[PDB]
DNA sequence: GCTCCTTTTTAAGGGCTA
DNA sequence: AGCCCTTAAAAAGGAGC
């Protein structure tokens, strides 16, 4: 087994913060790490350098906003076959073979204003590469179930609009499926003293066979928590 | 270099018109 | 049913030592 990690880092333009991210990731030791909200521009990708993770695939915009990265451990032979990247910086997709078992990874950062519905259209734009071995991860900035929110408000209609799009592509929320009754959160809103789980691991139903654990990890690096997934 | 203050950015209720 | 303005606290920016 292989480990997948998701973290909304909330800005990486500080050099001290890049150092702390480097040390945290070596601490966690994932096989693949997905970072959202790096805030690195198109010409600033080489500032992001972790030792032990030399394959670092990025999609960036032109402003110190958005930005996604997929980091691949040096301890796994990951031989990539396709790389599609938005040049606004909101998603990157990587297909390859970790431990020679095929896999697709889509790393998405949805803007909070109109989030679930940017995600629906992103799935439709990358339709033709979506498989039976996908993981979708990142800052969805939307809850998917009423359990993803401390106010427990009923779900947006357009989240039911995405849940259909996930279910018609045979994808499930991996975290919810392994903990259908669990309330643990990835974001605390200090202005409202609310909690929410707006960051997600979504995956092919077919790979649910292969998933052992999914953890929510506290950290001193960002105002979001991280999601860890050990596969098999 | 460095310290310290100012401005921007971001997720989310809570009120309320088309 | 969905938008606008506000909120707090960090990220990004900048004046001045």
């Amino acid at each position: 087994h292989i480990t997948i990690l998701t973290l909304n880092i909330n800005g990486l333009n500080s050099a001290i913060k890049r150092h702390r991210l480097a040390s945290w990731i070596k601490s966690q030791d994932p096989s693949v790490c997905c970072i959202q909200e790096t805030h690195l521009t198109c010409r600033d990708t080489h500032r992001l350098k972790i030792k032990g993770w030399r394959k670092i695939y990025q999609a960036n915009g032109k402003q110190k906003k958005a930005g996604v990265a997929i980091l691949v451990s040096d301890k796994t032979d990951f031989k990539p076959t396709k790389i599609k990247r938005d040049k606004e910086g909101h998603y990157i997709m990587v297909k390859g073979s970790i431990q020679q078992e095929e896999l697709t990874i889509l790393n998405i950062y949805a803007p909070n204003t109109g989030a679930p519905r940017f995600i629906k259209q992103v799935l439709s734009d990358l339709q033709r590469d979506l498989d039976s071995h996908t993981l979708i991860m990142g800052a969805f900035n939307t809850p998917l179930s009423t359990l993803d929110r401390s106010t427990r408000q009923k779900v947006n209609k357009d989240t039911q609009e995405l849940n259909s799009a996930l279910h018609q592509a045979d994808l499930i929320d991996i975290y919810r499926t392994l903990h259908p009754k669990s309330t643990e959160y990835t974001f605390f809103s200090a202005p409202h003293h609310t909690y929410s789980k707006i960051d997600h691991i979504v995956g092919s139903k077919a790979l649910l066979s292969k998933c052992k654990r999914t953890e929510i990890i506290t950290n001193k690096l960002s105002d979001h928590s991280a999601i860890k997934l050990e596969l098999r």
